């Protein structure tokens, strides 16, 4: 028994909601909330954006950080850094961006990251501003996570367009 609350069960191990991920983490206080990262931990917008903006900036205090010392990371790959006021800890994980002109066959990697971890409260993957389509990142999700993953959607229209295209 752990503290999520309201979701949709989709699978065994993968369940859905229609939350803003930063309301989501302030309540719950995951073991594990996973970012949706960039290569350099540059956290601008989307979720990286917005979490950090919750932080009052210390994710991002903390990611240059760790940039200096370690060098970027690569698409499809994590780090595991702190959770701040938000989580015990952060999975920053990068997933392709579209936009970028980025590999997406590379978004299975990037999920594969989630399954060093029993729990995890995470978004869709390469989905909103990183153009990919997000009826295929949840199809990805639930095709390659084995542990237990509560994804947060904050669009309501996609949300529900989300639950009435799933197979
Ligand atoms: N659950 C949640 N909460 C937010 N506050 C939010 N902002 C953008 N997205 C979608 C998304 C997924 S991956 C990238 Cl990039 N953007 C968000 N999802």
């Amino acid at each position: 028994v752990n503290s999520f609350s309201g979701y949709l069960k989709l699978t065994d191990n993968v369940y859905i909601k229609n939350a803003d991920i930063v309301e989501e983490a302030k309540k719950v206080k995951p073991t594990v909330v996973v970012n949706a990262a960039n290569v350099y931990l540059k956290h601008g917008g989307g979720v990286a954006g917005a979490l950090n903006k919750a932080t009052n900036n210390a994710m991002q205090v903390e990611s240059d950080d760790y940039i200096a010392t370690n060098g970027p990371l690569k698409v499809g790959g994590s780090c595991v850094l702190s959770g701040h006021n938000l989580a015990k800890h952060c999975l920053h994980v990068v997933g392709p961006n579209v936009n970028k002109g980025e590999d997406i066959q590379l978004l299975k990697s990037a999920y594969e990251n989630f399954n060093q971890h029993e729990v995890l409260l995470a978004p869709l993957l390469s989905a909103g501003i990183f153009g990919a389509d997000p009826i295929h990142s949840l199809r990805v999700c639930v095709d390659t996570v084995r542990t237990n993953v509560y994804l947060a959607v904050f669009d309501k229209n996609l949300y529900d367009k989300l639950v009435s295209s799933f197979l």
